[PDB]
């Protein structure tokens, strides 16, 4: 049948080395009232991409609210291509290809996650993981001129501040 291999948005042949990393909060995209009411619980928030144990991806997500950190784990699996891995719970049966569109460490990266649930539905959700402790306003309209060349207005977009509530490591 078909062959493997998939850039439904994901990068080149690029290093999923260079991609990894603890990714700090930046930004986001999405179309749900449930991303405004999330926005007023801003808190900390930090990724670190692992590899997984199954070829897949395994990232810690963390997260503060009331004053407590909780950690998220996610064991995700690779979507027939490196680079790219969908996250399928099945305790409650949903599926999420996330793929990587484009990656800078050095300032953000450009992340992918798609929706299906159902004869057809489909989701789009972009992730912005900035590894930078310094914005820039110039980055900012870079950011949000390209959302809007995508038809897409703040309306659809969150923010994602950065804020060292708690932390630990060696």
């Amino acid at each position: 049948g078909s062959a493997p291999e998939a850039q439904v948005s994901v990068q080149p042949n690029f290093q999923q080395d260079k991609f990894l990393g603890r990714w700090f909060s930046a930004g986001l995209a999405s179309n749900s009232s449930w991303l405004r009411e999330k926005k007023a619980a801003l808190s900390m928030a930090k990724s670190v991409v692992a590899p997984a144990t199954d070829g897949g991806l395994n990232l810690t997500s963390t997260f503060l609210r009331k004053n407590q950190c909780e950690t998220r784990t996610m064991l995700l699996q690779p979507a027939g291509s490196l680079g790219s891995y969908s996250y399928r719970s099945p305790h409650w049966g949903s599926t999420y290809s996330v793929s990587v569109v484009e990656t800078d460490y050095d300032q953000y990266a450009l992340l992918y996650s798609q929706g299906s649930k159902g004869p057809g539905e489909d989701f789009r959700m972009a992730t912005l993981y900035s590894r930078t402790q310094t914005p820039r306003a110039e980055l900012k309209e870079k950011f949000t001129a390209f959302a809007k060349a995508q038809g897409f207005t703040e309306d659809t977009i969150v923010f994602l501040p950065q804020t060292d509530k708690c932390m630990t490591e060696q």
